[PDB]
């Protein structure tokens, strides 16, 4: 019901943080408590109304898992200047996995960090898949980190371009397509960019269903990580493992430093804020 409250006196915009496939996202502040939130500001027209209402319902029902940024509420800023809808979400201070790769020296993440991040994406995906929901847009831009290095999934717009993370069956499907995208995100974390990044999106769209399943370029990566990527990236989706199966894989299952990897990531986050 689009008869929502005006945000005036409740939530205030502080700084713009996001500008991707999800739109114009701001770092907002709750006036009375001083708590931070992510506010997505979108122009509410006559035509575009059905797509916005579907995104809200998805968030209201499915965002209540620890690996998905929580929905806090929605507001309409009444205004020649069209009315704006404010989508209030849980704030993830450390930014995206894409930013984490860009800030790390040599644009590659430590294998132990990849395993932690992948496990958290997989847990969030498991929650969505249990509720018969496909994310449809898994990529480093959509995987965010909190200041305490907690991993949260964002953007349910596509759930309600850049084909680099798209599974062959999607280009040609079910929950298994998100697991292909996780594999591509894992390579993105390992190599700094997804396979076929250097090519035009049209060539990538043509090549993905035709080329054999991608693999890691370097021989430096562990046999466990190499097998994980191979398990994720199975072109024939019928033969690709489910979410619960992939969670049981040694790369995800055997992570002894869950406490010591989180502390390392938090220290890397703190070094980025302190140094400029
Ligand atoms: O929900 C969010 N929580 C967030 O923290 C957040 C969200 C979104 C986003 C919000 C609504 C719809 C789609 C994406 C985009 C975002 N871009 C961002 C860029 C940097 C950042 O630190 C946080 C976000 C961010
Ligand atoms: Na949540």
């Amino acid at each position: 019901l689009s008869a929502l409250r005006d945000p005036a006196g409740i939530f205030e915009l502080v700084e713009l943080v996001g500008n991707g496939t999800y739109g114009q996202v701001y770092k907002g502040r709750h006036v009375k408590t001083g708590q931070l939130a992510a506010i997505k500001v979108m122009d509410v027209t006559g035509d575009e109304e059905e797509e916005i209402k579907q995104e809200i319902n998805m968030l209201k029902k499915y965002s209540h898992h620890r690996n998905i940024a929580t929905y806090y509420g929605a507001f309409i800023k009444k205004n020649g200047m069209d009315d704006q809808l404010w989508l209030v979400m849980e704030f993830c201070g450390a930014g995206s996995v894409t930013d984490l790769i860009k800030n790390t020296k040599g644009n590659t993440l430590k294998e132990e960090w990849i395993a932690y991040i992948c496990r958290e994406i997989l847990r969030g995906l498991s929650h969505l898949h249990q509720h018969k929901v496909i994310h449809r847009d898994i990529k480093g831009q959509n995987v965010l980190l909190t200041e305490n290095a907690e991993v949260k999934l964002v953007d349910f717009g596509v759930s309600a371009g850049t084909p680099y993370w798209m599974a062959p069956e999607v280009i040609a499907y079910d929950f298994k397509s998100d697991l292909w995208s996780l594999g591509i995100t894992a390579i993105e974390m390992a190599e700094g960019a997804p396979p076929l990044c250097d090519m035009h999106p049209m060539r990538a769209l043509f090549l993905i269903p035709r080329n054999p399943a991608p693999r890691l370029k370097s021989k430096k990566w562990s046999k466990k990580f190499q097998s994980f990527i191979e398990s994720c990236l199975v072109k024939n989706h019928s033969q690709r493992p489910a979410t619960e199966q992939l969670m049981k894989h040694p790369f995800i299952r055997d992570q002894p430093n869950e406490r010591q990897v989180r502390i390392q990531l938090k220290d890397h986050i703190d070094r980025t804020k302190k140094k400029r």
